[PDB]
């Protein structure tokens, strides 16, 4: 963790066009779906990260899916043959890419034998080898997979016997566990022998929006999942093969999009995200229309683009109540916008209890740091209540608590960098995804730093 001193947004540019990096969640799914699909797909706007880099090399190794890059590595070309994969004999090294290991574990259960090997080995580093993966291994074994823990019980490394495939039919999966286990099974379900009924048991899953994103992406690749008539969390997946589209563009990250949009809202300037609109797979795409618009912003949104122009500085309106369940990651951004919407009514955000168990307690972190700016705030039973003030923010002193703590949480720091820009003197962010945001502050918004 490092330090960054954000200078006031003294005279921002009038208009600004920002294309955020691609979504991580969408990037990771697209590579699995393309590897299993039939046809050659050019994947654009992929987010390069631990998952994708390890995923890319893992798919490269398996026989039956070919990976290459074009246009200076910005285009990933995947040619699938319809999911007829065979072992290379190479151990697939996944580092500590948690999502890749969950997705690839079920892919490996589909792989056929070769003369080099009768199995697929999935490995990773020491942190990988402490990650629990039991609930997924249990469900695949229950469906005919043969999986051996090669080191510690319940984690990678895994040896998955090839040539077995998945029986299909009913697969039961506990609902308390990561949605990434559900998603991992959904994407491989069409390749089971028998059509799959994926029934979550033991309660309601928490990250339902990410299950829905997997289903919608599956539909883009030619396979429509259907929900049960009597069970909200039972999914019926046809047997089939994905049809790879000629091109698939990874949506830019709509959560990251909220920070430049909030900048425009908060400075009385204009920001356009030219490739994120109302047809987005991501709930956070609704931030502009469901948060910034009621708060006094002039907002236009087409199916694929979003433009936000804030009201004059100091003129944001409090949003008396907003349910941010469809977009919980954007509540930190909503909170700093609300901090300068003078009331009147407070801004009350509910539906974000799940946001209390992330890197830090983000609700608690937001209340405590807001106090440092002179912004009253308090927790609600289901969220947060912000008592916005005039842009008479507390003037910042040097080397005497000018530090805003980010609690090692990426989003907390980016949110408070916006509020920092509205103060009368520079503000230092302490204990500081999207490294380019700090670059974009200086290159696009032309904000001085350090
Ligand atoms: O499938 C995905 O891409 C994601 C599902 C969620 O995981 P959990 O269901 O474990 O919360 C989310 O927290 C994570 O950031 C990404």
């Amino acid at each position: 963790t490092d330090e960054v001193l954000v200078h006031p947004f003294t005279n921002p540019p009038k208009e600004n066009i920002i294309v955020p990096p691609g979504s991580k969640s969408i990037s990771n799914r697209a590579l699995i779906l393309a590897a299993l699909g039939n046809g050659t797909v050019r994947v654009k706007n992929l987010l390069h990260s631990d998952d994708t880099k390890h995923m890319l090399d893992a798919v490269a190794s398996l026989k039956g899916a070919e990976i290459s890059t074009e246009d200076n590595g910005e285009t990933i070309v995947v040619k699938g043959n319809g999911g007829n994969l065979v072992t290379s004999g190479e151990e697939l090294y996944l580092g500590n890419a948690g999502t890749a290991s969950r997705f690839l574990t079920t892919v490996a259960s589909l792989v056929g034998k070769s003369q080099a090997s009768d199995d697929v080995i999935l490995t990773g580093n020491a942190r990988m080898q402490e990650r629990p993966i039991g609930p997924l291994v249990d469900a695949l074994r229950s469906n005919g997979s043969e999986i051996e823990y090669l080191n510690k019980q319940g984690s990678l490394p895994l040896k998955i016997s090839a040539g077995n495939g998945l029986k299909g039919g009913r697969i039961e999966l506990a609902a308390t566990i990561s949605s990434q286990y559900v998603s991992s099974i959904l994407m491989c379900a069409p390749y089971a022998k028998e059509p799959v009924t994926l029934a979550l048991v033991g309660g309601k899953p928490i990250s339902q929006l990410y299950i829905d994103m997997t289903c919608a992406m599956m539909k883009s690749f030619g396979i429509e999942v259907t929900k049960s008539t009597t069970e909200e969390y039972t999914y019926h997946i046809p047997k089939g093969t994905y049809k790879n589209p000629s091109e698939y563009v990874i949506e830019s990250d709509a959560s990251s999009a909220t920070y430049p949009l909030a900048f425009a809202a908060m400075t009385g300037t204009s920001c356009t995200i030219p490739n994120i609109g109302s047809s987005s797979l991501q709930g956070d795409a609704k931030f502009a229309v469901d948060v910034l618009k009621p708060m006094g912003c002039k907002v236009e949104q087409t199916t694929t683009s979003t433009t936000v122009t804030g009201p004059p500085r100091g003129h944001l309106k409090p949003l008396p109540h907003v349910d941010m369940e469809p977009m919980t990651d954007a509540f930190l951004t909503a909170s700093v916008v609300a901090a300068v919407a003078k009331g009147g009514s407070s801004t009350s955000i509910t539906g974000i209890a799940n946001q209390r168990v992330k890197e830090c307690n983000r609700i608690e972190a937001m209340v405590t740091e807001l106090a440092k700016f002179g912004v009253p705030a308090n927790e609600l039973p289901d969220g947060i209540e912000i008592h916005g003030i005039d842009i008479e923010d507390l003037k910042t002193p040097e080397i005497s608590k000018r530090g805003v703590s980010s609690y090692d949480d990426h989003r907390v720091a980016m949110s408070f960098s916006l509020l920092a820009g509205l103060c009368k003197e520079p503000v230092l962010i302490l204990e500081r995804t999207w490294p380019g945001w700090w670059d974009i502050l200086h290159s696009k918004f032309k904000i001085e730093l350090d």
